[PDB]
């Protein structure tokens, strides 16, 4: 049993809810929240900007030190950093950004990072300002992630379309 409430069950291991991931993290304090990161961990907008704002910029400060030491992530890659006030850990995952011309086949590699964690609160990778089709992102998630994933989708219209169209 876990703390996650109000989710629709899509599969054995994937759950979905219309929710602001920031407000959900604040309520649950999950072991892992996933950030929709870029390779530079520059948390300007989208999910990353919202998560970072909720940490009062502490996520960005920590991320800048990580990049100064390690250099950029790979598209499809990830790193584990602090969850600050939102979670124990933040898994920063880089999905391909279609608005930069990145290979959508890297979306499966991105979701494979989730399998290193037994339970996660996450957004749909490569959705929103990363430009991919969220219906496709949900299909790759279900067909790739084997651990227990709680997906938070703030847009209500999109949430209803994802559920209604789910095979
Ligand atoms: N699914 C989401 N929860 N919170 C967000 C903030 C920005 C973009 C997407 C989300």
């Amino acid at each position: 049993v876990n703390s996650f409430s109000g989710y629709l069950k899509l599969t054995d291991n994937v759950y979905i809810k219309n929710a602001d991931i920031v407000e959900e993290a604040k309520k649950v304090k999950p072991t892992v929240v996933v950030n929709a990161a870029n390779v530079y961990l520059k948390h300007g907008g989208g999910v990353a900007g919202a998560l970072n704002k909720a940490t009062n910029n502490a996520m960005q400060v920590e991320s800048d030190d990580y990049i100064a030491t390690n250099g950029p992530l790979k598209v499809g890659g990830s790193c584990v950093l602090s969850g600050h006030n939102l979670a124990k850990h933040c898994l920063h995952v880089v999905g391909p950004n279609v608005n930069k011309g990145e290979d959508i086949q890297l979306l499966k590699s991105a979701y494979e990072n989730f399998n290193q964690h037994e339970v996660l609160l996450a957004p749909l990778l490569s959705a929103g300002i990363f430009g991919a089709d969220p219906i496709h992102s949900l299909r790759v998630c279900v067909d790739t992630v084997r651990t227990n994933v709680y997906l938070a989708v703030f847009d209500k219209n999109l949430y209803d379309k994802l559920v209604s169209s789910f095979l």
